[PDB]
């Protein structure tokens, strides 16, 4: 199995830089969503959804080829609340329809962590839609009630090693959990989403009360509100994960730079990219270009 990048037929970074442009002036328009959070968050967990599902053994799944637009992957319970986000890029589809699904569902997610306010990452356009026979199987994305060794595990199974899973994990300070979707709730009821490293702070520094939810399931729960998951929980109780989380609570810049790298690869796992291809953007943000 191989899935080798091919650029939309004539289209150059320009055009890339609109689509971004029409997602980013979206979000700032939508900004009621789930509380006055935005899409920010949605966004950016679809972007890792439609992403994991890769297995570095057999090179199926991933994001190349857009199969979460099929039912059998979109009705994912794993998947749940991410048609929010679905709905959110149609009409942007319906804009820009050149423009490959893999390649928008990735974008977005982008437009999102820079948008608020996260770190430049690189991203290469490229992926192909593909039939709904190559759409993989439910049960790839991972469960949260589990401990440090699964996740690494179960990511390594993506290829990333310790430092790229803590990276990554940084990405739930944003948003939050929601009963009906997954099984868990909080944090209480004023979220975050600004991207900053603020979710290793919060592990670091918080007093964890251990609770179960009014769905039945085990979670961590802060005086101040806040709320972490078991695996999140995870990655204070092993001493590699530890040493990480205590760097990122340190130094925000190294964890902009990790999370960036890790997010590009996260998003590009699965997809060969031919020698000509081009090289990967940097988009500018819509304040950058003072829109
Ligand atoms: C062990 C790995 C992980 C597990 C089990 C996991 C599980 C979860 C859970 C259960 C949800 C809450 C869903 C809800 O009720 O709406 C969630 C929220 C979300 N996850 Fe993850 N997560 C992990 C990895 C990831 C990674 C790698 C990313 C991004 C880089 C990420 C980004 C987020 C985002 C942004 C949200 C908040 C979404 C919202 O506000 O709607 N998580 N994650």
């Amino acid at each position: 199995l191989v899935h080798v990048a091919s650029v939309e037929k004539g289209r150059s970074y320009e055009d890339f830089q609109k689509v971004y442009n029409a997602i980013a002036l979206k979000l700032r328009e939508d900004d009621e969503y789930d509380n006055y959070i935005g899409y920010g968050p949605v966004l950016v967990r679809l972007a890792w959804h439609i992403s994991g599902t890769w297995d570095k053994h057999d090179n199926t799944g991933g994001s190349y080829g857009g199969t979460y637009r099929f039912k059998k992957e979109f009705n994912d319970p794993s998947n749940a609340g991410l048609q929010n986000g679905f709905k959110f890029l149609e009409p942007i589809h319906k804009e820009f329809p050149w423009i490959s699904s893999g390649d928008l569902f990735s974008l977005g997610g982008v437009t999102a962590v820079q948008e608020m306010q996260g770190p430049k990452i690189p991203w290469r356009c490229g992926r192909v839609d593909t039939p709904e026979d190559t759409t993989p199987d439910n049960g790839r994305l991972p469960d949260a009630d589990k401990d440090a060794g699964y996740v690494r595990t179960f990511f390594q199974r993506l290829n990333m090693n310790d430092r790229e899973v803590v990276a990554l994990m940084g990405a739930h300070a944003l948003g939050k959990t929601h009963l009906k979707n997954s099984g868990y709730e909080g944090p209480y009821g004023a979220a975050n989403n600004v991207f900053t490293n603020e979710f290793y702070l919060n592990l670091l520094n918080e007093d964890w009360k251990l609770e179960k939810n009014d769905a039945n399931n085990e979670q961590w729960d802060s005086k101040s509100g806040y709320m972490m998951l078991p695996t999140d929980y995870s990655l204070i109780q092993d001493p590699k994960y530890l040493s990480i989380v205590k760097e990122y609570a340190n130094d925000q810049d190294k964890f902009f730079k990790d999370f960036s790298k890790a997010f590009e690869k996260l998003l590009e796992d699965g997809i060969t990219f031919p020698k000509d291809a081009p090289s990967p953007f940097i988009f500018k943000t819509l304040e950058e270009q003072g829109l």
